[PDB]
């Protein structure tokens, strides 16, 4: 083949986020069987299906026995199978067992995109695969300069805002990639100029970012259980990057994480100390803030194309008796997300 003239950080990309054995890696984390519901076999109306059972077990939940759990508990491990063997699996009883599994569906949806671009289109010989993957996600990807002041402000947000609680690792920047989705910005139109613009950080493993590029963020379907998510079914944010980089689920067994930086258009923010399973903001509010014990100095706010980016270090924010150690930002519209960055990070394990 033509060999791709990409630069050399885009073609490692495109390697790390379309590999398959990773997926199926990722699969496995959450006790899935890939002899019986392997890659290929996964598809969206098992997935929302799934959902719905979970719904179910909510339901049950929310309302008091471990005799009709059972029925709605085996129901849910008939559509999405796991690898307990000749079994009985563990009992799906409460909240946590709800939590635990929706973050997994969540995940599952973002490997489907992944897969379906992969066995989806065209099969070139004399095309590098790696210029036909890059196609396959309708963004243009940029090697950001590490002399340019756009870099020396992502660094400074990554060095500053890095949180003493998760101080097990900490984060050498790799790659900045400036990106742009097909369409993005004229979606993200009618907020470009809203008030409270924040540039702020979404992290997720590495096998969901095919999804993440092709799809843009998005909110869980209507079958999702609500109570599975801390504010409701939205996109979710954080403002300090150790909580985001957290959700890469970097180990040492795989450190290579990857890291969005998004313009996020906050506007009116409705703001909440503890859970608060809605699926539809109070009229007024354009997004709910989760009110952080510690938060970004609000003096050391500085612009970047005209968006605020809150990279000072964290302070104590004046809040009492909140469930969080750190800031959280949630939208509930997919229209008031602009994806401006991605990081590649390298976490270096104290442990
Ligand atoms: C399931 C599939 C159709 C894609 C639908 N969503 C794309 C966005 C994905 N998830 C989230 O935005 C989300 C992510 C989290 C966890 N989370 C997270 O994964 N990364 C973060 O940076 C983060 C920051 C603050 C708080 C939570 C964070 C919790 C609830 C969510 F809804 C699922």
């Amino acid at each position: 083949h033509m060999k791709s003239k990409l630069p050399k950080p885009v073609q490692d990309l495109i390697k790390m986020i379309f590999d398959v054995e990773s997926m199926k890696k990722a699969m496995v984390e959450y006790e899935i069987d890939l002899q019986k519901m392997p890659l290929g076999k996964l598809s969206k109306r098992q997935i929302q299906a799934a959902y719905s059972i979970l719904s179910e077990v909510q339901q049950a939940v929310s309302q008091g026995s471990d005799s009709q759990i059972l029925d709605l508990s085996n129901r849910f491990y008939t559509l999405i199978p796991h690898d307990f063997g000749m079994k009985k699996p563990p009992l799906l009883n409460n909240a946590d067992s709800v939590q635990a599994k929706a973050e997994m569906l969540d995940n599952l949806l973002d490997i489907e995109v992944a897969y379906s671009l992969l066995r989806g289109g065209s099969d070139d010989s004399s095309k590098d695969p790696i210029d036909v993957n890059y196609e396959k996600l309708k963004t243009d990807i940029k090697v950001v300069d590490r002399d340019s002041e756009e870099a020396e402000i992502i660094r400074k947000y990554v060095k500053n805002t890095h949180a003493t609680t998760h101080n097990a690792y900490d984060l050498e920047v790799i790659d900045i990639f400036k990106i742009e989705r097909e369409g993005e910005c004229q979606r993200y139109k009618p907020f470009k100029q809203l008030h409270n613009r924040r540039l702020l950080w979404h992290g997720s493993r590495t096998t969901n970012f095919a999804g993440i590029l092709s799809q843009g963020l998005r909110i869980a379907p209507p079958e999702a259980p609500v109570t599975g998510y801390m504010f409701g079914k939205g996109i979710y944010f954080a403002d300090m990057v150790s909580k985001s980089a957290n959700y890469c689920h970097t180990s040492q067994g795989d450190p290579i994480g990857l890291i969005l930086l998004g313009e996020v258009a906050l506007g009116n923010m409705y703001e909440l100390k503890h859970a608060s399973h809605i699926s539809k903001l109070p009229k007024g509010k354009h997004s709910v803030k989760g009110l952080g014990k510690t938060t970004p100095d609000p003096s050391a706010n500085i612009s970047l194309d005209g968006v605020d980016v809150p990279l000072g270090t964290g302070i104590s924010s004046g809040v009492n008796d909140t469930s969080l150690l750190y800031n959280e930002y949630i939208v509930y519209d997919i229209a008031q997300v602009n994806l401006k960055y991605l990081l590649k990070l390298k976490f270096n394990f104290k442990t």
